[PDB]
C-alpha cells in the first residue's frame, strides 16, 4: 500500500462513517453498548463508526490498532484508528468530532506515511503525506507565532499562562490539524498522567509535522518510536521551531 | 414588544447574520476593518453581521447594546446584542460561534424578558421566555450533578481542580447554553480580570436561568442589576441549585 491507496481508502471510510453517524439521534448515540479494550464505555455512536471503518480495513491487508475491538489483523502496515475521535462532543452534538487515521510502514510512529483526520460534523478533511498538508484539498503550514503571548489548546491549563488566548475543544485528532493549519499557535497536552492515546494522536501529529510544526513529548525528545498498540501513551508539544522551546522552556 | 414580538424579531435575525456570514470565505471574514467600542477590533465577519442585525433592530422601538457600534437608539426595550460571538473561531471555519440577543423591559437584567442564542453553524437554536428554556423548539432543563467531578465549562482553570473534564470552547453565549441544556453540567468565568461583558452573558444567562440553573456572580451575588449599558464585565458562576454552593467554596 500507498499513500494515494490510504487516501482512497480514508476517504472510503470518513464518507461511511459519517453517515453512520449523521443519522444516528443524540439518544441513541449516548448509550453505552460494550466495554472498549481501551478500558472504557463503548458508546453506541463509536461502535457504529467503528464498523463502518473496519469493513473497509477488513479486505486490505493491514495491522489495525483501535480503542474499542483494539489490535486487530495480521497486515505489514499498520493503522491507528480512532473511528470517532470526540465522543462526548458527538452525543451532545457539538460540532468537534472526527475519524483519524494513521498508515505506517511499522509498528512505529517514526515509519507513518499517511495521516488524515475527518470532522464528521463539519466535512472538514485534514491529510498528509509526501507532498505536505492539506485542508480540504489546500497546502498548510503551521503558524510563524513566535511570541508566548499566543493562541495556545492546552490540556490542561494548571497554573497563570501567558498565552493571548486558550481552548480546550474536546478532540485531541482535531486540535493537532488546527494547530497544523495555522489556526491556533501550538497545541499541548501535559497531564502527567500522560492520557493521550495513540491512534487518538498518531494523525494529527504526522499531520501536524508535515504542516512544519514541531511535535515532541513533554521533554522534547521525538516521538519517533511511539508504538501503535493499545498500551501506547503520550504526552505532547508542538509548536514552530522558534516557538517549540520557548514552550518547553514554560512547563519545565 | 412582547416575549413573542421577540422570538420573531431573533429568528429573522439570525436568518440574516447566518446568510452574510455562511456568503464569506475565512481569509475575507478574518480582516480588520476594524475598531469596535472596547478597543477590540472589529472583523469584515463582526462588521457584515452587525450590519444584518441592526437593520432589522432599529425599527423597533428599542435601545441597542453592542461593542462594536456600542449604545443606539432611545426605545425603551433594551436588547443587549452580540451579532457575531466566537468571532475568533468564526475566522478559522471552527463551528462554535452564535449571535446572541436579550431583551429586558429597563437596562437591567433582572427586566430581562427573552434570551436567544443561535449556532450560526449549525443551526441549533436555544431560546426562553417565561413558559420555560428550549433548544430547536424542545423544552430544556440543567443537569443536576451534584459533584465537583463534572463536566465543567471554564474560563480559566489556573489551578487543580476535580472536574471529571474542562473545555473551553471560545462563544461563552453558545457555552452557557450548553450548560443550559444539559450538556455541560457547570459554566465558569472566574477569570479575575473580568472579562466577560453584558451582551455576550445576558441571553446565555438568560436561558440556563430559565433552564433551572442557579447563574451568579463570583461570590454568589445576584446577576439583577449587572446592566445593558457599560463598564462593567461579568464574573459568572452557573451550575444546578445543588452544585453551585460547591463550586463557590471550591473557587475559594
Amino acid at each position: 500500500m500507498d499513500e494515494r491507496d490510504a487516501l482512497r481508502i480514508s476517504r472510503e471510510i470518513a464518507g461511511e462513517v459519517r453517515k453512520a453517524i449523521a443519522s444516528m439521534p443524540l439518544r441513541e448515540r449516548v448509550k453505552d453498548v460494550g466495554m472498549g479494550k481501551d478500558g472504557t464505555p463503548t458508546k453506541a455512536a463509536d461502535r457504529v463508526a467503528e464498523d463502518a471503518a473496519l469493513e473497509i480495513l477488513r479486505k486490505e491487508r493491514v495491522t489495525v490498532v483501535t480503542e474499542e475491538s483494539g489490535v486487530l489483523g495480521e497486515g505489514d502496515v499498520f493503522v491507528a484508528l480512532d473511528p470517532l475521535d470526540g465522543t462526548f462532543n458527538a452525543t451532545r452534538g457539538i460540532p468537534v468530532y472526527s475519524v483519524s487515521l494513521c498508515f505506517s510502514y511499522s509498528d512505529k510512529l517514526k515509519d507513518a506515511f499517511f495521516g488524515y483526520v475527518y470532522n464528521l460534523a463539519t466535512g472538514d478533511e485534514y491529510y498528509a503525506d509526501s507532498s505536505g498538508a492539506y485542508r480540504n484539498g489546500e497546502r498548510i503550514e503551521v503558524s510563524d507565532a513566535e511570541e508566548l503571548y499566543c493562541n495556545a489548546i492546552i490540556y490542561y491549563p494548571d497554573r497563570k499562562f501567558p498565552f493571548k488566548r486558550m481552548r480546550i475543544f474536546g478532540s485531541a485528532a482535531t486540535e493537532l490539524c488546527f494547530f497544523a493549519d495555522g489556526s491556533f499557535d501550538c497545541f499541548l497536552d501535559i497531564r502527567p498522567g500522560k492520557m493521550l492515546r495513540i491512534y487518538d494522536a498518531a494523525a494529527g501529529v504526522f499531520i501536524a509535522e508535515k504542516a512544519g510544526g514541531k511535535v515532541t513529548e513533554l521533554d522534547g525528545e521525538s516521538l519517533g518510536n511511539k508504538k501503535f498498540d493499545m498500551q501506547e501513551r503520550l504526552n505532547i508539544v508542538a509548536a514552530n521551531e522558534k516557538l517549540h522551546p520557548k514552550l518547553l522552556e514554560l512547563i519545565k
